[PDB]
Parts: structure tokens; C-alpha cells; sequence
């Protein structure tokens, strides 16, 4: 069984960490009798320098034709002062739109070995294990109309439109339901239905889908209360589904709650077609080339690729297990270094994970 | 020096806690050569039973003619099944609009005696002391157009409009700058300027007002990063100003981080005119009449009334100091009780705070 995978090294530490994840993905796959055809393509800063835009059509083609996409990082000092349309970040937005990956999955789990990195007390942080499923390509970030107008009274007025069509809510909810089935069967839908008409429609559509997934325990929660519950009792959550802006905010909160941002993977899924998998950390221009980067998030992203992309559990478990073994053996990169542990560079951490995969 | 104060006891524990704050307010003021004329008016459930609506015109009149308004709580089981316009909560929204209190001030402070109530580790929670200044009467919660429409396909579309005019942003920012001057002179403006035109205008207006408050240290922060920063290092914040929806979310998060919701006061201020002061907790229908309520939030709201409402700094300090003394003596109502303290009822806690004031 051969899969085609598009690699998007990108910028800063991206290539370093994608390279390691590639090898990890290859070994874990091999053990489960799975081989891969890898092709690297330009995106972000690297695409700008090479082609002159952040996402060349050739990259979209390769991604669309492959079975899954693994992305490193995007961004850097050099391109920060570019026109918005020519910024690296614009390439991320474009690839998401091109692949139609409307569903962003960010698992926030506190690993037994890293409990102390969280600013929450141990008994609260330990065993946190939640998944935020965030609507990724619609909502207020892309809503119309939008703009800054001057109302002929000379005064400027700024506006944006939070808007969802029923079919947009249906498809993100289904993914969430299917995702809860792959976890603990508990789904919490988060909105502002006590005030916003868009949230009322959100809640109506999710509520109606419940009968199609009767095995899943559905609940509802207001976004302001969810922001409190994440701080008070994050262990209550399994899977959460929510819109683009609430998802952006609540996922970041949950990420910081886990304590180690450099350990967190992400997956962006579409209805059919290849998904896009990347660590949530940025390109970390400062430590690029210095062998300091933490490759665990990208590795764990390769594990999400196997699981949510290719439906290859086992191969995925091998990766997750090897990450644990490495941490169990006391290995830590700078961002997760703790008193008494073994500080290591990116390369060496990669090697320790590869070593466990055998 | 004589002030007129409108008391809105409201529902559930409202009357209980306002009654105690009234007396505390009276004693603290008396010590500073300040007397008050109090007048109680109906709002919420109580107004519904008595007059038929959540906010009678007479209540609006009294509130407008007074120097400040102290509100208890709104809501109860009995009225939960009412039509929207006749829910108690409608009365809150209406009175805010009537008084034009566009600025909601919510101080989130961790009291030395109550540090362990927070789910954050001690060294992170201790000394947290921030103020969320939230735009209260505009933004997406009141934005037009809004609705759920059916498009040509028979498919429903739900929408809301996040919109601010320049003058709406100016006035909430000015209050925030003024508020930071009464604290530690640090103001962080929170928006989503990297994506939303409304936040771009927000940031432009706040940025232009900086020169008019050169003494205040202004910084800007994206709402998603703020949600992380409240978890990672909430002590970094002094004053935060932000829009209605982000302010609602970030303040609730900050409140839960403090660990003790029953201790948290609030102030809603206008350009000129009486402010509205109220505890952020609800009406707690479950414990009404049982002498269990924590009156400290309403008492501390009376302290805010004195300070932010009437500019009576000294009288306000007397209240804040007495609350501390009571807690130092080990007194705790159910919601703040811990091992080794003196569990007390609402009445008795009131009595201890009064004792300290003299």
C-alpha cells in the first residue's frame, strides 16, 4: 500500500522539523506495511523567494492530487513588510481554501511527563485531553459585507459580518460528531445563541443532527462560559465544535492551558480529498538553523496525518508511543526542558523518537 | 455632602445582599462626612410581578435623577419561560441603554486570603490585579443588520454585524485611559486587527488617543493571544480595553482565573450621569432566603460606586479595608470556605464587615 504525500517544509524551523517527521512517518508506516511517495513543494517565504508568490499553482496541484499534506511552518522577518496579498500567511489561507479543509482539529492534551509546564495546578491539568473542532474557512473572518466606510458625516465606521449558511454548519458539525466517535463520544457545541442570530442557527442545525449520531452525547455551551470552564475544569471536555472566531479564541486558550505549545499538532480536514497537517507553533525565526527546535509537534502532526488523513491507526499509535518513550527517557528540547531532564537538540530528539519506532 | 442613590434589589439573593451593602455604604460614608438618600425601585422578576414589565418607566426616571445606582441581581425560575421581551434580563439591557452606561469595568483581583480558590498555581495567581473595560452597549450584540433569512434555495442563513463608529470607540477608550490613571497607568487594547476591519478601526482610534494620554503606557494585543496571556501570566495586565464580545469572553475568563466569582464587583459608567454598580454573580435562586449568599461582591460594588461613581476615594477605601479585615479574621461564606476558616452565613458576614468599618 503506497500513499502520496505532499511535504510543505515552508520557513524557519519548518524544514528541519518536517524532515524528521518525514523519516518518523516513513519508519512507522513501514512497520505497518505502508510505503510513501513524498514530494516537497514551495509555500510561504520560500515560495516568495523562489516563485514570487506565497502559493504557486503547482503547489496547489500537487497538494490536491496527493493523499495528504504535511506542512512545517510559514513566516519570517524578511517578508513581514510585504503587501498583505504577498505575505507568507496568505499562502496558508489560500492552500486551506484550495483544499476546502473547513474543519480545524486541534487536540489539547496534557502529557503525564509535562504536567508541570502548565500554569494550572497539577490535579486540574493532569489528564486534560480535549479536541477543538473549529470551522476554518467561513464565519466572520471571511464574511461579507465588510470594510471601513465613512458615513458622509465625516465619521468612519468599521464593520464585519458573522454569517453562516446551514450547509456550512452541517458539515463542520458532522466532522465534529465523527471526531467524537474516534475519541470518547462526547461533543460540546459552543456558541452565543442567547444573543446572536447566527449562533441560534448554529445551535438549531447541530441540535437537529443529534438524531443522526445518537451514540454521541451532545451538549451545548455559551462561548463565555466555555472560556471559564477551560480554566475551571478542562478535563470535562472531550470534543468541542464551534465557529471560526470562537474556535480561534478557545483553542488558543486550551493550548496555553496544556503548557507546552511546542508539543501541539493540528489537522485540517475536508469532506473528501487530502487533509492538511501541521504543528500549531510558528516558524520560530530566532532558533532557525540552531538545532534547537522541538520536532515533537510536527511528528505528532504526522501521527494525525496517519489517523485522520489516511485512516492508518496502528501506524499512528507507533508514532504516539515513540514520542512517549522519548519523554519517558527524560529527553527534552529547550522549550520543554525541566530540572533533572536530559536537554537535547532537535536532531537528537528526532533520533530518540526514531530509535523507539525501531 | 448628600448623595441620592437608587437601589435596585432585584431577584433571588439580590435584596439580601443589597440591603447589607446599603448599610455598609452608609457607615463608610458617614465616617467620611457623607450622607445618602436611598430609594428602592423595581426591576427584573420583581418588576414583572409588581408592574408587569422588567423595567417600569418610573425606575428609569429614578435612576436617571440619582447620583448612582446599586443593583443586586436579576432572574429567577418563575420568569424563565417568559417571552424574550418580558424576561428579567431584558430589564438589565434596557436600564443600561437608558443610562447610556457604555463602559463596563470589571476588576479581576486575587485576594491574598483566597489564592487557593484559583485553579492556577499560587505563584501565578497571587497578585493578579487587572481591570477589563468592555464596551457595553454597541458592537455585534446590537449590530444591524441581523437575522436568520431564507435564501433562494430554501436554505437558512444566519448573520450578525460587528460594527463600531469612530465616536463609539473613542469614548470607551477614553474611559479606559482614565481608568488606567486610577490604577497603574498601563492599558492594553485588545482586538483582532490582523483580520477584522472593525478591529482595524478600533486599533486606529485607540492608537490616535495615545498622544492625549502620554502618561499612560499603551500596548495592543490580539484577542486570541490575550486568552492565552490570561492563563500564562495574568499579572502582566493592569487595564484592558476591548469591544463588547471580546470583553464578555475575556472578562469571564479573568473572573474564573481569580477563583472566587462571588467576590467580584462591576461598574457600568457613562459620559456624564449616574453609573450602575452590581456584583457579577447572578441571583442564585437555589440559595435565596437561606442566609447563605456571599455579600462581599455587592459590598465591593458599593466600594466601586463610591470610587468610580462619586469620586469618594476615602469612603471606598474604608469598605475595601473592612472586607480585608473580615477575611483576615477567617470569615467565609459557603462559596469561599476552606479548611480551617470560620464558615458563616450572609447576615453574619455582613455583620463582620460592618464591625470593621465602625
Amino acid at each position: 500500500k503506497r500513499y502520496t504525500i505532499t511535504l510543505l517544509p515552508g520557513d524557519g524551523i519548518g524544514p528541519e522539523v518536517v524532515s524528521i517527521a518525514k523519516n518518523v512517518l516513513q519508519q512507522a508506516g513501514s512497520l505497518e506495511g505502508v510505503e510513501f511517495n513524498f514530494r516537497e513543494m514551495p509555500i510561504g517565504g520560500a515560495a516568495l523567494d523562489l516563485v514570487g508568490v506565497p502559493l504557486p499553482e503547482e503547489t496547489i496541484s500537487a497538494a490536491k492530487e496527493s493523499d495528504a499534506v504535511l506542512l512545517g511552518a510559514i513566516g519570517g522577518y524578511k517578508w513581514d513588510n510585504n503587501e498583505k496579498h504577498l505575505r507568507p500567511e496568505k499562502g496558508l489561507l489560500q492552500i486551506r481554501a484550495a483544499l476546502k479543509v473547513f474543519a480545524n482539529l486541534r487536540p489539547a492534551t496534557v502529557l503525564p511527563q509535562l504536567v508541570d509546564a502548565s500554569t494550572l495546578k497539577r490535579e486540574v491539568a493532569e489528564g486534560v485531553d480535549l479536541m477543538v473542532v473549529r470551522e476554518l474557512t467561513g464565519g466572520i473572518y471571511f464574511g461579507e459585507p465588510r470594510g471601513i466606510k465613512t458615513n458622509e458625516n465625516g465619521e468612519e465606521v468599521g464593520f464585519n459580518t458573522e454569517v453562516y449558511a446551514a450547509h456550512e454548519i452541517d458539515r463542520i458539525a458532522r466532522v465534529a460528531f465523527e471526531t467524537a466517535r474516534k475519541r470518547r463520544g462526547k461533543l460540546c457545541s459552543v456558541d452565543k445563541a442567547n444573543v446572536l442570530e447566527a449562533s441560534i442557527l448554529w445551535r438549531k442545525r447541530v441540535t437537529a443532527l443529534a438524531s443522526e449520531y445518537p451514540d454521541v452525547e451532545l451538549s451545548h455551551m455559551y462561548v463565555d462560559n466555555a472560556a471559564m470552564q477551560l480554566v475551571r475544569d478542562p478535563k470535562q471536555f472531550d470534543t468541542i465544535v464551534t465557529n471560526n472566531i470562537f474556535g480561534d479564541i478557545l483553542s488558543d486558550e486550551a493550548s496555553m492551558i496544556t503548557g507546552s505549545i511546542g508539543m501541539l499538532p493540528s489537522a485540517s480536514l475536508s469532506d473528501s480529498g487530502p487533509g492538511l497537517f501541521e504543528p500549531i507553533h510558528g516558524s520560530a525565526p530566532d532558533i532557525a538553523g540552531q538545532d534547537k527546535a522541538n520536532p515533537l509537534a510536527t511528528i505528532l502532526s504526522a501521527a494525525m496525518l496517519l489517523k485522520y488523513g489516511l485512516g492508518e491507526e496502528k501506524a499512528a499509535k507507533r508514532i504516539e508511543d515513540a514520542v512517549l518513550v522519548a519523554l519517558n527517557n527524560g529527553f527534552r528540547t529547550g522549550d520543554i526542558y525541566s530540572a533533572g531532564t536530559k536537554l537535547v537538540g532537535c536532531k537528537e530528539m528526532g533520533e530518540e523518537v526514531l530509535k523507539s519506532v525501531d
